[PDB]
């Protein structure tokens, strides 16, 4: 913790956002997305989810409708509905009020950008390789590392798109390596049942292991509300410490963790 | 499937073996291996199960013991016990009597070698680059793709050497690429239900997948005991049509599927 | 003899173990191992032992298979077969119930560890240099001085590895000199025709002759059930007193010898 | 063997002497010397062989008589008797006519010196560091590697002197290391079938093969009349090939092997 605040005072921390930050807004979950595509395919939305681990169901929806078009239209409609209030979430307020230079995300929504616009912070949203030219160092860089609703070719929403992201050769990953070469990277709102984040940590450990800079770039951190001891011990071997909260309810625990950065 | 049989007369087919073949023999499963790990480390057999799925549990046991030595010894003693006979295995008999030129496996035990020794068909077991020079074209070759108990360096049981194997730099991967050039593959006994597994395929898929020039690398196939349209559409994307039986028990489903290959 | 029991009451004794205590449990002999490697190399199990002597034959098996992997697999399989009972051997019961702080062994099996756990005695198994950090004084330190099946590199099974261990610069050997330096050493179950025991004796006697502590180091002891006058005379100049029994059958002779330590 | 004769033209070959050279002349071997020690100490000639091999016997005679005085005097009297003629040994004639620059011998007799004196080739006898000052390239060198009968302190015939000679600190070992760098060695009459022997062989084996690369690191050879797979596959790591004859008697096999060196 204290070493993380020492790196944050130097500005060498890069923030990741997952869906766990987005849980506080009352956004639609992936289960109701499965319900919507099951009703669109005329399936009962339990017998549809026997034979699919969500993203395989989105693969079937893409291969049935021909594209991710109606699917992206539906998530852009209900992910930014009018009843969603950004001022009731303390996590987004503490994200926007903190002095984070680069904020990466794998979310598909725009509520981090909406939270930054709400609290009077200028930002540059980066989604593809063309937007890297618009980087201003007085503004917060938002990289939609998993794509955004403004481009269907850059959306990861299916097994195949997840798999060429797991190949890790798109130029956003080249920019990502270029930002995390000197700094530490903080991960909030993720779960370790996810495979792509663990393979991302492993790819970082392999990349820093081939080119000889073991002594450079201090260890990354991931925040968890549940203290997992042996997951901490296995993540230590890749040079990633875990940070465990004390409170059990994850919304106020995550808000109490993000409270440590706004005062600076 | 008839075109698969027509290619199978030509001998242009490769056999893969998963855990579904090993289910018939009465071998100790992965769950009781996790229970043995937990009782060795002092945990309860199901408290320790709520700590990650399989590979991270195996790597936590490895890091608390320094190496995978005791666990390899325990799996060699339990998976080659004297109370298991290959003569009662109809599935291994059906594999052994078939004229498969090259057989691959992701299982660590040598029960396919035990079946080929019992049923008289001579084989050459490949586990490293040393056995590549001892190849002989008139004898079948069993390639342990995930290693075997004769070498602790090439055992794929922990997440670290697994994620080492995911980029496909070992000479077994180049040997598999050269063997799959212009030929088809049978995957039997796999449950495309655990990301990892899937991933593999993808990668592996690529091999033949991207390929199209001449040949066609036909298009391999996978057997499943359960007919299913979603994985039919996704696996119909990569390059793999499944064949499904009309039965419930997987052992006799494998027997009646392999009986099409036995009699010719 | 009374000096040895006086040293045992002070806890200055370090016990060794050869194959002689392992003969009582119906363990396979080496000759049976010679038969197995003759069958695996296709030799009849007499012609293969005309032109070699045990360690060589294991060298040739290691060379033909490229490693000691299949050798260690068969060793581990038939050395821990489930029909072998540990409670029926009174030798291991007298080993486990006796208050021995540090126990060395050259056996590759786990039967001393299984006998120590079978009678409710905690222990710490040491096989490599990393295990020395887990030493507890309240647990007996089972030390696999010749290695065990949990590591292929630590196993001495071949003539070249026998010469590595006969050189005596391993870190386990440095640890061994550190335990021996104040204490007497009791050897049981060893044959006097072995080379490494005599050259270990000579290395110990020379090393105490270079560092001037002849007055320190009460003399070691070896238990041979067959009396031998001239072998006692050569071992007397290396400060090892030979101890001989009366009954000629070695099993109850060794049990009556180890009876003197269980009651204390 | 062709490479052996090619390097023999280059003069980079050294020769060792074992008991196979001595068996042609009809010297009293180790068996009747054991019988003489046994009837000297009051035992039966074959009752000692249940107590030790040879070195334990020689050390027991040394410890009983106080020194090796009577044993060296008896061995010098029986190994230089008047009924032994050096002209009848064709093997001794063949090593006399060969142009070997350096000769090493582990035999304690002086029959190599007697053969060189009989056939007129002038030599230099080395037994200690006092003889190393009298070197003279020109002549040929004979080095009693295990001592002779002029010096009782350097003769290596008991277990303790042999155990002093494994670790190679005498100046003969430094002279031997300087001779072997850049050159190859021969071995004849060396059963390689008695641990000890094997041992030295190995220890020695090191030095050269020990030496890494560069220069020539010439190999080395041992002549055995019996062909054998296990020991060539074990001696080939040590950079020692062997040459096998097709004949049963070792005397004429030795004679026809050393006939190849007198004509060059």
């Amino acid at each position: 913790m204290e070493q993380l605040l020492a790196d944050y005072k130097k500005g060498n921390v890069i923030l990741f956002v997952g869906a766990g930050v987005s849980m506080n807004l009352g956004l639609p979950s992936w289960s109701q997305l499965v319900d919507h595509i099951a009703t669109e395919l005329g399936y009962d939305p339990d017998i549809y989810r026997t034979f699919g681990s969500a993203l395989e169901l989105a693969e079937y929806y893409k291969l049935k409708k021909g594209k991710i078009g109606p699917l992206r239209s539906w998530m852009d409609r209900m992910w930014h509905s009018s009843d969603i209030d950004i001022n009731k979430s303390k996590v987004h307020e503490y994200i926007a009020k903190a002095n984070f230079p680069i904020i990466y995300t794998t979310n598909y929504d725009r509520w981090i950008e909406t939270a930054l616009s709400n609290y009077g912070k200028e930002y540059i949203k980066i989604s593809s390789v063309s937007d890297i030219a618009k980087i201003d160092n007085n503004k917060t860089q938002i990289i939609k590392f998993h794509g955004d609703f403004d481009d269907d070719s850059s959306i990861v929403l299916d097994e195949t798109s997840y798999f060429q992201r797991l190949e890790f050769e798109t130029p956003l990953d080249i920019k990502f390596r270029s930002d995390v070469l000197g700094k530490s990277v903080l991960f909030i709102g993720y779960s370790l049942s996810d495979i792509n984040i663990r393979l991302l940590f492993y790819k970082l450990s392999k990349l820093w292991k081939e080119q000889k800079l073991e002594e450079a770039q201090p260890k990354s951190y991931i925040f968890l509300p549940r203290p997992n001891p042996i997951q901490e011990e296995i993540l230590e071997q890749w040079r990633i410490g875990m940070i465990s909260s004390e409170n059990d309810n994850p919304g106020e625990s995550l808000e109490e963790f993000l409270k440590n950065f706004v005062l600076v």
